[PDB]
């Protein structure tokens, strides 16, 4: 009624793709007449795709009500719910009811209830309502002004008749918020919560991953119940305070959903995590930022932007950290495929999900597509075989497809060079390699920083002097170091306590630098001498310059 | 009629599942004003999934009851019974009964009948019940101050549409009656019994494993039919006296259901069980129980908790023992995934059942998820492969997956722990690796002290002596030990009433201490010295301190 007005304001989670939606379906339907006077061709489906309780009905519904165009909403599992040849005439109905008010937004949601899956429909008018929507979205693709937009989970469970064009042709990854989409979304849902300023809303929005607005809502829902389950006595009731410990606790007990949803989000390591690598950073620069901040230089010069490349060295050595940060300076989704994805692709012989990751890639464009630890399926058959591997193979076929353009670079990084497919490092695929050698003392004092990062740490501890003691050790292990460090300030502070509180009733604020030495006691160099080796071999094995230097004239 | 009143005292079995009901559905329904003022989002949908026959119709009417809402019961097999047409007739007819009756709770019992897998779902109108079903819960949802919870076996039986979000986002596992939900429930439905006071009703509440309120109400029941017809004759009716041999009868006869249903439990070994390894106990406690019960000092210290640990060493040397008694001190429900159920998903190909037990360790959290012998896929390939298992590979994804919050706890522990993945000794996989060793002198006489409990055992015999004699004996050569000793004195003690009675009619009142020279002449000490050297051996492989000890400046 007067509930649904729902607005650009009170929709979070999506910045971009909303402004994308604005951009295409508000100038066409606002003011169609600076449009078809051009004779531009209108959108005439938005295929909105995206997890299930990202309010996409919200989303849509708003993007018509700040518009005017009149959301005309088709229940999915309403349609499929009424007799056979009922939701025929529902349809049909809706379409026409939707043509009367001309500027109009017809919001199908739950397009996988009507319309799965080609092979999942079974009866015939289970057939038919699929074709008379398909019927029925050509005939006002071409006549009556009305804009039909249908909200999915995913784009393989349509039919592939409904992405054929004129239908639904364009396609709007709602996806999962991100950290700055999670605290719009809790400042919306928290608009009367009324917290006791305990509450950040920003530490909560951080370590709320895998949590779509409707997990939110469960969130605050929970926390705002923790808060009337402690308080337990009308006065009292405006006076309820949603302090942190409530939220922690509602984190603590909430059940996400949007996990298994791999997360597009530029992400945060601004470089300075990863310190050092100056010519990787140099060549990352030069590979990733140079193609879509300097584009004109490339199409001067005629060279083809680099489709890929593939990083190598020893295991843990600050190369996820590696590319996030040049996404981080591209400003670029990015998108990590970990090894177990990779695996359980080789695995389920469900080696065509690879070209779902690429799709997402292209949706999500620009990109880093991180295909971390690469040789994971050579490790996995080492040893009747040799190469080319079941979604290796794919993952090739699907980097050979997309052109230079568009902007998806990949930057798929293997911890054993040798074993990886020989056809992965031919040019055109990823061709560049590069070497990730273990940090260096500039690289890791920055991450011995990085990892002490929110930790109170002391000020009599000499980082630097870590740093300058510690020269085989991977970033892995600078890790554990501080790791076992704040472990070891736990049990200390932890102890404090207890022998205060059996005694002093009836505190070490910060990790001091006696426990960064009982802590480097238990230093473990990860790799071996002979792992970085072998990784040098390989590095050198790539270089042939060989007497061409010196080339003068 | 009258006898349905059922209260919270008539139901047994769930105290913290029935809790977890109390604050979902008891709160916005007494007294829902007090509820959306605040602006809260009631739930909507509570999906009871538990075993067959744990009185779920018992727990929601109970709920309702002590309420005050209308519990309307929606019998599945009833909606499937009725022909196409009128099944949705009577679905629709229940949700508008019930929100006439604004307070009001509807239980679909067997949500499995109406609403299969989608898969499994054949016919067009096991599809428009389905459908029904989900538009009914959008728009009561969305109205009408009704509540709709349904009893299922799983979740996976259940249409993917239906745990969407407006419709039942809960879930509450129900889940198996443990020892002491198995006391209440033994006595509630013993209340009448009369028994003759020989039967404890504890003792019997713990050797009944396995066994759901229906299959306790059998074991009554058979029981009481056993005295019927032990008695076998209206005033001697009144005087049956249901003594603890019946019960043991109907407990022999008895055939549970609840068998391979994995039950989570706090378990009962206390940590002096398992005495010694003093070390050991200090690194779980640092990493189970510092987490969970001190949380605090690990978010002001930045420190995130360490996701799970990988005990190794030799086989049987108190390492199931070892993770009980940290989920016993954590007071944290264990869930021991033994190996045979880890070679059953990788001989299946059902390496996606493994999802479910992360599932339902994140439901029934905190957790320790003990994956007893995490190498038995790796012994089971033993050799063309090399790695990276087909269900080892998944518990990396789902382990990878969840976040430090939560409190699920991997305690994998491996016989062998060099033929396992190395892709699980990550960090932020099962990075801490802990050796169990033999058994010290402390830890030897504990475990012979717990074997030998609740065995009559002399005064005269010296454990100390049997734990200072026993060097390389494992914990299981050690209960080998006790459970041939407890052998030699059936023995002993049978033929002893065998020559009496044939002799004497026409005592051995424990464990002497000469029983413990003829079990001990077969004292097998069955982990060898070589086997213990190579689990040592890669001890000093996880242990490279190498100069970094006398770490000063």
């Amino acid at each position: 009624e007067s509930l649904n007005e729902v607005g650009y304001d009170d929709i979070g989670g999506c910045r971009k793709q909303l402004a994308q939606i604005k951009e295409m379906v508000e100038l066409p339907l606002r003011h169609p007449a600076l449009f078809k006077a051009i004779g531009v061709k209108p959108p005439r489906g938005i295929l909105l795709y995206g997890p299930p309780g990202t309010g996409k009905t919200l989303i849509a519904r708003a993007v018509a009500n700040e518009t005017g165009a009149f959301f005309f909403l088709i229940n999915g599992p309403e349609i499929m719910s009424k007799l056979a040849g009922e939701s025929e005439s529902n349809l049909r109905k809706a379409f026409e009811e939707a043509e009367k008010n001309a500027p109009a937004i017809i919001f199908i949601d739950e397009l996988d209830a009507i319309a799965p899956k080609r092979e999942k429909t079974h009866g015939e008018v289970e057939r038919r309502i699929v074709s008379q929507l398909l019927t029925l979205m050509d005939g006002l693709k071409q006549r009556a002004h009305v804009i039909v937009m249908a909200a999915t989970n995913r784009p393989n469970s349509i039919d592939p008749a409904l992405r054929r064009f004129g239908r639904f042709d364009r396609e709007v990854d709602i996806g999962i918020p991100d950290a700055t989409g999670r605290l719009e979304i809790l400042q919306i849902h928290t608009k009367n919560m009324k917290l006791a300023d305990d509450v950040d809303l920003e530490q909560v929005a951080n370590e709320t991953h895998g949590h779509v607005g409707a997990d939110l809502a469960a969130l605050c829902s929970e926390a705002a119940l923790q808060a009337i389950r402690k308080k337990m006595d009308a006065e009292v009731m405006n006076s309820l305070a949603v302090t942190m410990d409530d939220f922690r606790w509602a984190l603590s007990q909430s059940n996400p959903s949007a996990l298994r949803e791999t997360v597009v989000e530029v992400p945060q390591v601004t470089w300075e995590d990863i310190g050092g690598l100056e010519d990787v950073k140099r060549e990352l620069q030069e590979l990733v930022q140079y193609p879509v901040e300097h584009p004109d230089k490339f199409l001067k010069f005629g060279m083809t932007p680099s489709k890929g490349v593939l990083f190598y060295g020893p295991p843990g050595c600050g190369k996820t950290l590696l590319a996030k940060a040049i996404a981080n300076e591209c400003q670029a989704n990015f998108i990590s495929i970990k090894g177990p994805e990779l695996l359980t692709m080789w695995f389920g012989e469900s080696e065509a999900n690879v070209r779902e990751i690429f799709d997402k890639a292209r949706q999500a464009a620009p990109c880093v597509l991180f295909f971390d630890e690469l040789d994971s399926i050579a490790k996995a058959r080492g040893g009747g075989g040799g190469a080319a591997d079941r979604v290796i193979n794919q993952i090739l076929t699907e980097m050979d497809g997309m052109s230079t353009k568009k902007n998806v670079f990949i930057i798929g990084a293997t911890n054993r060079p040798d074993i990886i497919d020989p056809a992965i490092l031919r040019p055109g695929r990823l061709d560049q390699l590069i070497y990730i050698p273990l940090p260096d003392e500039k690289s890791r004092v920055a991450i011995l920083k990085a990892n002490l990062r929110k930790s109170p740490v002391a000020k009599d501890v000499d980082l630097e002097f870590l740093a300058k003691m510690t020269n085989g050790f991977s970033g892995a292990d600078l890790t554990e170091i501080c790791q076992r460090a704040c472990k070891l300030a736990i049990r200390e502070s932890i102890e404090s306590e207890i022998r205060r509180e059996r005694e002093r009733q009836t505190p070490v604020p910060e990790i001091r630098r006696d426990h960064f030495e009982e802590a480097m006691r238990f230093a473990r160099r990860s790799v071996s001498d002979n792992d970085i080796r072998k990784y040098e071999m390989f590095a050198q094995t790539l270089q042939q310059s060989r007497g061409f230097g010196s080339f003068r004239f």
